[PDB]
């Protein structure tokens, strides 16, 4: 089963479904901060070493999985109708889905597998989750999984 949590980013801003995109806001927004799903990948000596564990990171309610997609020259993050559990229970690694979870503490920073250059991040309130390639700024690459 995965381990399951809210996700906020170091200025306390929460994952949330806003549409089609997940969004990040503070807490007194009173909107359901998405529930997230995370699980380990079962393959993880196929890939690069030294980058953290590989994991699948999707949404519960509505059943959605996060993945990697190269839109042109662009890198994009998109949520795709997958339950989590049937790419754990898939029997090869999924790379478009798979990220390196990086700990550093309470905080993580999660690596596109496809795209090792791009990082998911969120920057300022409302704004949209993303992938960049610009660390340290208006971008907020360091997440806190709340499991409650
Ligand atoms: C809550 O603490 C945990 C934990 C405790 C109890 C139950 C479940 C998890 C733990 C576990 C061992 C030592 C220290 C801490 C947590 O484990 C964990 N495991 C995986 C596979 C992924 C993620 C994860 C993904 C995405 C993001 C963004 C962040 N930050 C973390 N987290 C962790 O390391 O934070």
């Amino acid at each position: 089963k995965p381990i399951t949590g809210t996700i906020n980013d170091l200025n306390q801003q929460v994952w949330t479904l806003q549409g089609q995109n997940l969004v990040a806001v503070p807490r007194s927004d009173s909107v359901t901060p998405v529930t997230v799903a995370v699980i380990t990948c079962k393959y993880p000596e196929a890939l690069e070493q030294g980058r953290g564990d590989p994991i699948y990171l999707g949404i519960q309610n509505p059943e959605m999985c996060l993945y990697c997609e190269k839109v042109g020259e662009q890198p994009t993050l998109q949520l795709k109708e997958q339950k989590i559990m049937d790419l754990y229970g898939q029997p090869e690694p999924v790379k478009p889905f798979l990220f390196y979870r990086a700990k550093t503490g309470r905080t993580s920073t999660l690596e596109s597998v496809a795209f090792p250059d791009w990082f998911i991040a969120s920057s300022k309130r409302d704004q949209p989750i993303i992938l960049t390639s610009e660390l340290g700024k208006s971008y907020n690459t360091a997440f806190e999984l709340n499991i409650n």
